[PDB]
């Protein structure tokens, strides 16, 4: 297999590779490679994350968080190749939406970390021109119901937005429960800093309540975890967020699309939710 | 009788038809009704002084004039335990049912109040107001398991550090029969008496307590109220609606020992700190 081939020369410079294997998650460019000593988590980049992710921008963020020991360790980022390899914890186990609300006292003090940390990451993230810039990706119509309406609904929070205040911190911006990942010692590790950028961390909060789905009471309980002085908490940024970020993952997802991805129905799923919250809201 | 006839020989330098005892949370306050003008006749003495700083209330009435949130004072004479106020002829004073239809207009004024960047004199610190009425009152707390509950409300001192304190002028005291509206439209905040040094959030949730808020009244109102420069806690709120009834009980048992009775205000305020205590 020519892939297998390409993985066993782009990781042979960090060594006897027995196995390799294709990973789920949101990109079929993930592969786990098996070597007698050690496993490596093999990333592929290529043509269609290009127009949203800065691999510049991303190597740099890398080598800034080190430090926190959040992430798990990076053996190779080479943005020629298009290729990221980095450490795999074996015997760890990837959270989801039922074991995430068990580790309150652990995701918590991460968010803190990183929400305190002063890193001045390379990436801002302002949603209104994130839409903006989906929306100029997207080559065909927008497939979703109602949108030029919807759209500027969304619009009008802008200037909410604005009167409550946006904070500006290094945020994780993607907190799907599959991204924290928990080792034998029982530390949480999080994951896949990709998106990461500059933004209010009431966006790290929504993401976290809406991607596994918190009922109300959970939230308020991991917010008595996450709040303090160096971590101010508005429930209503975050009712804002949860709706902007259901807005962008929907278009994200005709982008995705478009290049060859097909993620059956999460894009209008996210997108009619995105409809629920402003009519809640 | 002789009531009447100290009102007249003090608001006298001002200029009678009647005088009137209004009723709350004191006896001491009365209406005076005159040729041109209505009056509040405000009486104070030995039984609200080591509570209320009655020279630093006068200069916080000044210090705050400038909001225009108050009613006109014309006379506040220390010397003499008087002070004499416009009183607002044919206004609605708010009561817990009025003031939610209100938000537009009572969440302005707090925004103006805490954004006021003023500084007043008395700084409000909760756990030593505790301290303080402990203190004042000289028979026991009649309070049942007091020790108990009261080590458990000194538990929030920590909680609070940890979620941050701001330092704010504070009304102090957002009982909604405070709101009035004049028939001009205008609303008047009233009876700064407590007002100092605190957390806004204290405000919030006297407002929310004294009001008997639901959860989406709540909810409703600080999304009036919420801004980048007035920002809200809910934790915050939920604990300073705890200490409040602990202090106002414990303000109550020192009224009630100067022989004042207020029914079962105090008792009923305590044990609703202890129940929020139940459900924090």
């Amino acid at each position: 297999s020519h892939m297998e081939k390409i993985i066993k020369e782009k990781i042979s410079s960090l060594l006897e590779v027995l196995s390799v294997e294709q990973l789920g998650g949101m990109t079929n460019q993930n592969y786990l490679a098996k070597t007698t000593n050690k496993q490596y988590i093999v990333k592929f980049f290529g043509k269609g994350t290009e127009k949203l992710i800065n691999r510049q921008d991303e190597k740099y963020n890398l080598e800034l968080l080190k430090d926190l020991g959040l992430d798990v360790k990076n053996y190779l980022f080479d943005i020629e190749a298009g290729i990221k390899v980095n450490e795999y914890i074996e015997s760890a186990i990837t959270l989801d939406s039922t074991s995430i609300k068990t580790k309150f006292d652990k995701i918590a003090p991460i968010l803190q970390t990183i929400h305190t940390s002063a890193k001045e990451l390379r990436g801002e993230f302002a949603p209104f021109e994130e839409i903006k810039k989906y929306e100029s990706l997207i080559e065909e119509q927008i497939p979703y119901a109602n949108y030029e309406s919807v759209r500027n609904a969304v619009f009008s929070l802008e200037k909410r937005l604005a009167d409550l205040g946006v904070d500006r911190k290094s945020c994780h911006i993607d907190l799907v429960p599959e991204n924290f990942i928990e080792s034998p010692q029982g530390r949480l590790y999080l994951i896949d800093w990709e998106y990461s950028s500059m933004n209010d961390p009431m966006w790290d909060l929504a993401a976290l309540f809406l991607e596994s789905e918190f009922t109300s009471q959970e939230e308020e309980t991991f917010l008595s975890h996450y709040e303090s002085d160096q971590t101010p908490v508005s429930h209503e940024k975050i009712a804002i967020y949860k709706i902007l970020q259901d807005t962008i993952w929907s278009l994200w997802t005709v982008y995705k699309e478009e290049q060859g991805e097909d993620f059956g129905d999460y894009g209008v799923n996210r997108y009619q939710r995105a409809v629920k919250g402003l009519a809640s809201y």
